[PDB]
């Protein structure tokens, strides 16, 4: 609550939770969330605490529709979440404690974070991707969205999603932009360091995608945690959070 | 007959004008204007009045940043001006006095509503393109914005604009993603009828990316109107507009 932030973007309000460790400059990432998560995943907040005892600030909002900030679900879509980034973007920009910018995602918020660094590779210093979920562009030309399924050519006004997701609903537009999101064509520009890290039992996003991504960065490192799956539950959570903080570790 | 609506888009406000002839039933046209115009240019007005004449209604609204709308100008960037088209479309496409929606766009209304239609090409009907200012990503690219210059590798993050728009900043958004904007990729998935105008003495957009439109439209007319510039302007705006509404006339 001491570390409850807000801002706004296009008279949304947008809320998040700042980590700072002591001093007057230090790095700072912004952590983003994944599809129908927020910002307080456990992981998240390894991520956070991590970073912090190494001198790394964070910021992690809810994107618009999800958690405390304003917006309904179905009005999402991943190109009004990279807008999102960019008004986070330009309140970390903004701060005089703030030296280098870091990008980390996971699953979505992967996506999100991507093509938020293909946009900003001059500002950008460096990009962690956890398990980024770039499968949901042949998802939504399949049909098929977390086990959710409609006419991929006849995509309904809005679609309600299944499972532990019941009362939810994914808006048309989300599924109509996702079909044709260049994700690896934006993402190529940042030629800056990226590590991409991924589980070897992912079963929600084939590593194929975690692949792709280290094969057209000029400049990565590919992490497969033997076993992970695509939450990094239990202890794989420490083992993503490690490798996320020793990447971004700064030699300030 | 005449009225002022609005509607909500992200927690701003979208002002337009509603036009309607005689008659409770009719097609719809959603008619967009370009870069730092507004609803009411002489052509936009022309083109309501002509489609009235026709008996099809239009409305035409003001872009976030734009005229009466919400939002700063800094802060538009052409993809929320689709989504603003995007709620446009929703207002239009549940209103129950609707038969068929058409989209008219001019210079960057052109790409708005060309993307727009590539991503509804199962519910937009028709497509009216006036100069669609396709050079827009070419220019982003090489670091000129209508007379206005920046490095395209270091975008700032406000750029001024000069000239007759001495007043106004464009925001690094918007030329960051004017930069990666798949235009004509998204644009070609709508196969219903589109007709292309453009005047062969434009000196704003080379007449090339008209061309370019109506090859890749697997449906499309083009029409190069002999010594007319991009603003239509003199007698050119009434033949603009005449081939406006003669291509969405209701053919009775």
């Amino acid at each position: 609550s001491m570390s409850r932030i807000t801002i706004e973007r296009d008279g949304l309000t947008l809320v998040g939770d700042r980590e700072e460790p002591f001093g007057e400059i230090y790095d700072m990432a912004i952590i983003m969330h994944g599809f129908t998560a927020n910002r307080n995943t456990d992981l998240l907040r390894q991520i956070a605490d991590d970073l912090r005892d190494e001198n790394v600030a964070s910021v992690r909002f809810d994107f618009n529709g999800h958690g405390e900030s304003d917006g309904k679900f179905e009005d999402m879509t991943v190109c009004n979440e990279i807008a999102d980034g960019k008004a986070i973007l330009d309140y970390v920009h903004t701060d005089p404690h703030v030296r280098d910018i870091f990008l980390v995602g996971h699953s979505q918020g992967g996506v999100v974070a991507s093509m938020l660094a293909g946009l900003y590779p001059d500002v950008v210093k460096k990009v962690v991707l956890l398990a980024p979920a770039a499968q949901l562009k042949d998802d939504a030309l399949r049909g098929n969205t977390q086990g959710a399924t409609y006419d991929p050519n006849h995509i309904p006004d809005v679609v309600p999603l299944v499972g532990n997701k019941l009362g939810m609903k994914v808006g048309g537009f989300y599924l109509r932009t996702a079909q044709v999101l260049p994700i690896y064509e934006v993402s190529q520009r940042f030629t800056r360091p990226v590590s991409v890290i991924a589980g070897t039992n992912d079963q929600v996003v084939d590593p194929k995608y975690a692949k792709k991504y280290d094969e057209v960065y000029e400049n990565s490192e590919l992490h497969m945690i033997p076993n992970a799956d695509h939450r990094f539950s239990g202890g794989y959570k420490d083992m993503a959070a490690d490798l996320t903080a020793q990447f971004l570790k700064p030699a300030f």
